[PDB]
């Protein structure tokens, strides 16, 4: 029939890779779109090649790069969830399609910080907000969100468990600011965006401070209850 | 009916904005789309303060901003071409809109001189290229190409003419690369872009190394020949 678009939102390691997997198991009916930046983080596609390089030259220069990353990580975002919307779920009989974040985090969340730590400049910021407004107002538009909420430490600590070594030396201050961020715009919707429809959106919040790995069943239980609403 | 989208191609200063000012006024079935750098070279729009401030900055350092102004202009222009496209000529019998340069000259003519001159890095040019071949990929295709054909020579005493502070210091040898550029694009056709249609598209050839502010009937009356073979 139509397909329903479920972003997963979360902070740094609280666990939107391994989730969206368990989901993409459990159901015929159901696909994911995993996040370009998640892969560029490791044959290679021109896009992973590009990726790479612009992570390793970001964790050298943000103040050089944030302009080029951002807008080159939400560029890749909208091809991969247009190809998936396009290709996948057909003969589905309820077809979701769980997007690993979206074009709202990457403004909201992550080009917003790279702004507010001066790693971009007034004109790079208000340059990629007028390229962002118009490169979404030409679809993706979600059907809900679900809100993986972990405390900073947990997101530290499973970014130590996660092991890469480019990201051992984000400190627990970077995580509580991104914290911040998403509660004031998935729990207290404190936030103003740019788009009307998001203050409406359903929004299903799932505290995985817990590890849920071999015991995930009430989460999925509240997923397919959140679906059945929509 | 269907609008005739013809692109006006030239070196700096070769004449294309005296020339679609010339075009505009002859025609209610003729619209012109100036061009969004030409139009932040000077109340100011958002795009306008954003031109500005990234056109002073790319005089000053033009391997920090290159990637920023090249992704900014070709935006800008797509948006500005697209608004007239649904805007304009609904009521015309024999509707033509004249682009003041293409989305093929913003990557073909500058971002690859800029690529050229180490202005951009590798990643930077290909992210452009990758950025533009999508952008695009999405109803602007030219029906025609009018090149406004004149010497290095008469462009850098058309800018002397022109007046602008900021371009004096652009040297005979810049405007003799851009012009070898447009000559194997529009003339020999020894360019290989992305885009098929293009080796293809007709094009028509106009020396104005000559004054025509006065004097442009036979020019325009080759433009009349030229739309009735399209
Ligand atoms: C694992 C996080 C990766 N990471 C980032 N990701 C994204 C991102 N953007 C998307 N649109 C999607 C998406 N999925 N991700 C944006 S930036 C990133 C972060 C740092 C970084 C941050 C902050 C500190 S700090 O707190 O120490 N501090 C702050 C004050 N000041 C500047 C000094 C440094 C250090 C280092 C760098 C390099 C990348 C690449
Ligand atoms: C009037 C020209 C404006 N100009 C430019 N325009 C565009 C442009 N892009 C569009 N997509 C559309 C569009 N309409 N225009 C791109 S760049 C521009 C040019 C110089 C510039 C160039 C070359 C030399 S050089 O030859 O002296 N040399 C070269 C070797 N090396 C680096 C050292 C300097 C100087 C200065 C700068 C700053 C802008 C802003
Ligand atoms: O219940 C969980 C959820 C996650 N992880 C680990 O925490 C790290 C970060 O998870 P993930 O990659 O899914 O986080 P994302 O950044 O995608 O939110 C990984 O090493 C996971 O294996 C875990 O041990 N138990
Ligand atoms: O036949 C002409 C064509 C142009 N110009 C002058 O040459 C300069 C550059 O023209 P224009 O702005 O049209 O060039 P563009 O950069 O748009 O090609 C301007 O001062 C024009 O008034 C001129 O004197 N005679
Ligand atoms: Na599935
Ligand atoms: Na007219």
């Amino acid at each position: 029939t139509r397909i329903k678009k479920i972003s997963i939102e979360g902070n740094i390691a609280a666990g939107k890779s391994t989730f969206v997997n368990i989901l993409k198991q459990l159901s015929e009916d159901w696909e994911v779109v995993p996040e370009p930046v998640a892969r560029w983080s490791n044959e290679l596609t021109m896009e992973q090649k590009n990726g790479g390089n612009v992570l390793q030259m970001m964790y050298e220069k943000p103040e050089r790069w944030s302009f080029t990353f951002q807008t080159y990580a939400c560029l890749s975002r909208i091809r991969a969830q247009l190809a998936s919307l396009n290709g996948k779920l057909k003969d589905a009989e309820k077809p979701v399609l769980f997007f690993e974040r979206s074009v709202y985090s990457d403004r909201y969340i992550f080009a917003s910080n790279l702004y507010e730590s001066e790693s971009m400049n007034e004109t790079e910021w208000t340059i990629y907000q007028d390229w962002h407004d118009w490169m979404n107002n030409q679809s993706l538009e979600l059907d809900g969100i679900i809100y993986l909420q972990a405390t900073p430490e947990t997101c530290l600590h499973r970014i130590y468990l996660r092991g890469r070594n480019e990201e051992q030396g984000i400190p627990l201050e970077y995580l509580e600011k991104l914290h911040y961020k998403h509660e004031s715009w998935l729990l207290h919707r404190t936030l103003k965006t740019n788009f009307d429809y998001l203050q409406e959106v359903p929004i299903l919040t799932l505290d995985v401070n817990e590890d849920f790995k071999d015991k995930y069943e009430s989460l999925v239980e509240k997923v397919k209850e959140f679906l059945s609403t929509l």
